[PDB]
C-alpha cells in the first residue's frame, strides 16, 4: 500500500536519531556532519532556529528529514 506508520511514542527521539545512521550508512561524512551540529545545540550555542538553519543546508538533498522532524518534536504546542 504505502509506507507509512502512525502512532509515535512519548520518546521519539531516538526514533529519527538511529534513522539518520540507517539512512547514511554509506555516507559516514554526512552523518558525522550530523552529529557536529547536535553538539552545537548541546552547548547551547545554537537554538531551534539556530540547528534548523543548520540542517537545511546538510540535508539539503532530503527535505523530507527537515519537515518531519517539525512533527517529531514532542515539545511543542501541547499542554505542558
Ligand atoms: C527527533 C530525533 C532527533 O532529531 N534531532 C534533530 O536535530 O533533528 C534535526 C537535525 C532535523 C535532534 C536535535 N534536536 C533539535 C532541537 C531543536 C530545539 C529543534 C533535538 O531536539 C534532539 C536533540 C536534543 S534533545 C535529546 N534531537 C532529536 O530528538
Amino acid at each position: 500500500g504505502s509506507s507509512g506508520s502512525s502512532g509515535v511514542h512519548v520518546e521519539d527521539a531516538l526514533t529519527y536519531l538511529d534513522q539518520v545512521k540507517i539512512r547514511f550508512g554509506s555516507d559516514p561524512a554526512t552523518y558525522n556532519g550530523f552529529l557536529e551540529i547536535m553538539k552545537e545545540f548541546k552547548s547551547q550555542s545554537i537554538d531551534t532556529p539556530g540547528v534548523i538553519r543548520r540542517v537545511s543546508q546538510l540535508f539539503h538533498e532530503h527535505p523530507d528529514l527537515i519537515v518531519g522532524f517539525n512533527a517529531f518534536l514532542p515539545s511543542g504546542p501541547s499542554s505542558g
